[PDB]
């Protein structure tokens, strides 16, 4: 049988980006673990998939992909329907706003939020490494300034790209989910339109399914 | 058909990403400078274009965009022809490789190459800031490992996504051009297929036109 394969730990943020997209479009898939403890990500077998030796990678027949956003867009295109059109590529202005807010995640929001996840969650929980409180403080101040902008945006529309959910919103889910596992989760409550947006995403069945994979089973 | 407008200094890397895409598709445009000396990027007029107060921004009628890659994709879609189709969105596997290598620029290549540009070129030439040789050395070692991967890829095809030029290749132009103005330019000679690809991009008429805009006096 023909499920597509995602390679990497299911709970890894960038894997969860891809599995969320797969769930949203109703595609059949399997997640194949990659064991970092044996350097499997640097094995020749995995380097054939991603020559830079990272996860996720992805296989659909003879096509091997890497870079979570590239994988995700392939999925969103391949399995597109009229009812689940998360890129909006037939409407140039809508597609442009999807792209803008996807880029805002990559270049503005995630660089502010991710260090807090690293320092407050990944460091202590993965290998028991310390937290750098200077990094956390600096990042929180940058994140507050980002959230001020998101608060204004999400007072004008229910989602980032307009009055429709899109890949832009989905891209914010994996790292933000882990931010909600840190002691700084309540920050979002100070930006009520951002909180309402987050709650809307968390209510989505595909998001619930992937959130359940981002915990300890 | 009034020309579309690109806002920012013409020689800025992320402005040049956009103007290269505009030249490749033969679109009429104007570059409108944004004066950082008077904080014009933080003025209400510019914040209406990019609420994060960065350049580039872009206007087409009533549409305002920011984030250079989002602007660029809007351009490549709007002005697409069968002859100049730089995203390949009608072919899932080709679009996927364009997307992979666009992501590799953003998340792998540019993070290794751009600090060398900053330390060796932008620091001394813009404000007269010092150079951090530790940053340069660490970045060079990362870049060498990246270039090994590019060398293998560019032995299989003349361009990153396949046997056709695409947005993936164009994304590498602006920072790489400035890297070639640093004392480390010769690094590429150690990767003959990467150097041959670079020379092919530099031979393109659109690339020549934008390279001429990328000067200080
Ligand atoms: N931009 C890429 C990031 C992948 C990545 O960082 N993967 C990490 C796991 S998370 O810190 C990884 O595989 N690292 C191993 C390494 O670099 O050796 C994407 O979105 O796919
Ligand atoms: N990912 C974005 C980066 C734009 C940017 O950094 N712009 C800088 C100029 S270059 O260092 C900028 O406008 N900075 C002003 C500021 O952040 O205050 C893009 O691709 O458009
Ligand atoms: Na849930
Ligand atoms: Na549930
Ligand atoms: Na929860
Ligand atoms: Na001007
Ligand atoms: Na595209
Ligand atoms: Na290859």
């Amino acid at each position: 049988m023909a499920p597509v394969k995602v390679f990497g730990p299911a709970m890894s943020t960038n894997v969860a980006r891809v599995t969320l997209c797969l769930e949203e479009v109703g595609a059949e898939y399997e997640v194949v673990n990659i064991d970092f403890n044996t350097m499997e990500h640097k094995s020749p077998e995995h380097l054939a998939r991603n020559p830079f030796g990272q996860i996720p990678a992805f296989q659909d027949g003879d096509l091997l992909l890497w870079e979570s956003r590239a994988i995700s867009k392939y999925v969103l295109r391949k399995y597109k329907t009229d009812e689940v059109d998360l890129l909006r590529e037939s409407n140039l202005e809508e597609a442009a706003m999807v792209d803008v807010w996807t880029e805002v995640d990559a270049h503005t929001y995630n660089p502010a939020l991710s260090p807090i996840v690293y320092q407050c969650l990944f460091n202590p929980m993965m290998r028991g490494l310390p937290t750098d409180e200077k990094v956390v403080a600096e990042s929180l101040e940058k994140l507050k300034k980002v959230l001020e902008v998101y608060e204004a945006r999400l007072s004008k529309h229910s989602y980032l790209a307009g009055d429709f959910v899109s890949f832009a919103d989905l891209n914010h889910f994996p790292y933000t989910f882990y931010f909600m596992a840190t002691p700084h989760a309540a920050l979002f409550d100070s930006y009520p339109h951002v909180k309402a947006w987050w709650d809307r995403l968390m209510a989505r069945p595909a998001v619930k399914k992937i959130a359940a994979t981002m915990v300890p089973p």
